[PDB]
């Protein structure tokens, strides 16, 4: 169908813009759409781009309204009070405000849908919300309306919610069009999306991505599929990855790299409400935080994750054991059997489930993906499925029978109820992963093991070295392998902090030299200095020019290929901000090959120091553009759970950060 109204151009420089006699006429039946393509890179802290009111005296709460935040928020409110309808909808996270310096034409199609009953809000191609209600109010059905406003809103003579910004392009139809018509709306995004809900992973919601230039020029990423929601486990959540053979302007459909079958893969609109956006996928083993690293000797991809059994996240994970038992230098994992009160079985060779207390082998073994047989025979468990169809979060069965597996809730034969690191290979560059295997412990059997550190693990240019980052309490643990990941040992180097979540990403400043930059519990962000290629490393140091909150963000870090200004570069990757996960930037920092410190030069802000900018991952593309996969939002604040679409990718040049 053809617009019933068409204007372009309008600047809206806190001062509303009257388009009443052009379009209030033209409003007819109870369905519409508004297409309005915007920019506004200085927003005010609440503003109104688009208005229908009643603007007479006493009816003040007649209206219907598109306001944004400075947050990047975008919502609508459809207000009658004769009817008393008070609706608002609205989602946090769902614009862009800059690139490359730029406003970003942001393009907003808004869908009211009689019919279904149903407001529906797409920003940059991206559903952000999708409302059915009981007693509909068509935009226009709204007693007393007299104005039409563009950059505001006018309630009794006087101009509310006052824009700064600009709307380059407004259509509006009186007709709620498809699904499918709204996708063959032009878009002017300056991101890409690698994952994303409705793919082949299923989930709807991502989170801690990471990215890895191959030697063979294909880009690969790593990402957590997350299906209960943003929650970090206990939850279901699986290591997807996606690679790139162009230089990031494509990316495959996604596979997964470690995936449990316990629970279904299943698409949930997580709820939002205060009431229930705490609800957790509870009974599920899950994987979080990956990290990957390419083995120039043997050409395999290799991706370690933290995994949890069935019910388990880092909170309620059992500190003081590591879930193996020592027995003459050799660690086996632990098993309890269904009826038992302790632990009275082992993982021996040849995944011989082995009875500690009588001694005997038994005839149950666990197989290579962990799955347990008896007598050479899989056996199985009922899957589960969630959903909120009785009002509040329901697990249950659902008929189907899948393998079953030690890290699994209705297993005969359960794990240690820890957290683990897994490893997996590719020998395809990310086509196809092999099952995995745990790593054994490295602090000691009644140590709970570290937390891997997201990202990138590090691949020595001048050995075969390869090092991993992990955490635990008062330091990082960097695991080490000279040998293709076949084994590995620890390297402890203490920090100032107890309980820290320091997620540590490390660059090759020179041959030998390593430094590792970490997220602390200071606002600042720390680094550490190793000239033995991992074996020892320096006190700890912090970052000034950058803030970060209390509680802090991952940050990525690379050494980048090319001389800047005649310099080695460094390129960090973090929010910049003490308040919030906001204020995203990569921070260019050249080197002084005197004494390997680093005069941290450029500052480039992501989009607005208000928009959020999360966890974030970096490499440097083959072409030696940089690019940037990150959470944007704030991964932290408890008002921006469960948002789709939200890790994006972009690319960027050098020329665009100095
Ligand atoms: O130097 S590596 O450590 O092998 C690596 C890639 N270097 C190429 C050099 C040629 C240009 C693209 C990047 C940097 C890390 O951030 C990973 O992306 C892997
Ligand atoms: O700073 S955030 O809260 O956004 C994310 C921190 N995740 C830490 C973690 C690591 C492994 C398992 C679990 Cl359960 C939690």
């Amino acid at each position: 169908i053809s617009p019933i109204f068409q204007g372009g151009s309008y600047q809206l420089n806190n001062k509303s813009i009257d388009i009443s006699s052009l379009l209030l006429d033209k409003l007819s039946g109870e369905s519409q759409t508004v297409v309005m393509k915007f920019k506004a890179d200085k927003p005010n802290s609440l503003q109104a781009l688009f208005g229908l009111s009643n603007s007479k005296a006493g009816f003040k709460n007649n209206y219907f309204s598109i306001f944004m935040r400075d947050s990047g928020e975008i919502g609508v409110e459809i207000r009658d009070a004769q009817k008393g309808i008070n609706y608002l909808f609205s989602r946090p996270a769902s614009l862009w405000g800059k690139h490359k310096g730029q406003a970003v034409e942001n393009t907003l199609v808004f869908v009211s849908d009689s019919k279904d009953k149903t407001y529906t809000m797409y920003v940059n191609g991206i559903e952000v919300f999708s409302e059915t209600v009981d007693t509909f109010l068509p935009i226009s059905n709204i007693n007393g309306i007299d104005k039409a406003t563009l950059g505001a809103v006018n309630r009794e003579g006087k101009e509310h919610y006052l824009a700064k910004g600009s709307i380059d392009e407004i259509s509006l139809f009186n007709k709620a069009i498809s699904d499918q018509e709204v996708s063959t709306i032009p878009l002017s995004n300056p991101f890409q999306l690698i994952f994303q809900s409705g793919d082949s992973t299923q989930a709807n919601y991502f989170r801690i991505p990471t990215l890895y230039t191959l030697s063979s020029g294909r880009v690969l990423s790593s990402i957590d599929a997350r299906y209960g929601g943003t929650h970090d486990s206990k939850s279901k959540i699986n290591i997807a990855t996606s690679y790139s053979d162009d230089n990031g302007k494509t990316w495959s459909e996604p596979i997964f790299a470690m995936k449990f079958n316990d629970y279904e893969e299943q698409l949930v609109y997580w709820p939002r409400d205060n009431k229930l956006k705490n609800s957790q996928i509870s009974g599920s083993a899950s994987f979080i935080d990956s990290s990957i690293v390419e083995d120039k000797k043997s050409g395999k991809t290799i991706l370690l994750a933290d995994v949890m059994p069935a019910g388990i996240g880092n909170n309620n994970a059992n500190k003081a054991d590591s879930g193996f038992k020592e027995i003459n230098g050799h660690y086996y994992l632990k098993l309890k059997k269904n009826g038992d009160n302790d632990f009275r079985y082992t993982v021996r060779e040849n995944g011989v489930v082995y009875n500690e207390t009588t001694n005997k082998p038994t005839n149950y073994t666990i197989n290579d993906k962990y799955e347990v047989l008896e007598g050479g025979k899989s056996l199985t468990v009922e899957q589960y499925s969630v959903d909120f169809d009785s009002g509040s979060l329901r697990e249950r069965h659902n008929g189907k029978q899948v393998p079953m597996n030690v890290f699994y809730k209705d297993s005969l034969f359960k794990v240690t109820p820890t957290n683990y690191i897994a490893m997996t290979t590719s020998q395809n560059r990310g086509e196809s992963w092999e099952q995995f295997k745990l790593l054994p412990p490295f602090l000691g059997e009644k140590h709970n093991g570290t937390y891997l550190c997201p990202g990138q693990g590090l691949a020595l240019k001048s050995s075969n070295r390869l090092i991993f980052a992990t955490y635990t309490s008062g330091e990082l643990t960097y695991l080490i392998s000279d040998d293709s990941g076949q084994t590995w040992k620890k390297s402890s180097a203490s920090i100032p902090f107890k309980n820290a979540t320091a997620e540590a990403q490390m660059v090759e400043l020179r041959d030998g030299v390593i430094r590792t930059f970490f997220r602390t519990t200071t606002g600042k962000i720390a680094y550490m200095t190793s000239r033995d290629s991992g074996e020892t490393w320096s006190k700890v140091s912090y970052i000034d020019g950058i803030q970060q909150t209390s509680y802090g963000t991952q940050v990525s870090a690379i050494k980048y290929s090319q001389l800047i200004d005649g310099k080695e570069a460094v390129i960090l990757s973090t929010p910049n901000s003490r308040s919030g996960r906001k204020g995203g930037q990569l921070v260019v920092g050249l080197v002084n090959k005197e004494d390997d410190s680093i005069d941290w030069k450029y500052h480039y802000g992501i989009d607005l120091p208000s928009y959020g900018y999360a966890y974030s991952a970096i490499t440097e593309l083959p072409n030696h553009h940089i690019g940037v996969l990150f959470e944007k939002y704030d991964s932290w604040s408890r008002n921006e759970l469960h948002l789709s679409n939200v890790v994006q990718y972009i690319d960027l040049e050098i020329n665009d950060l100095t």
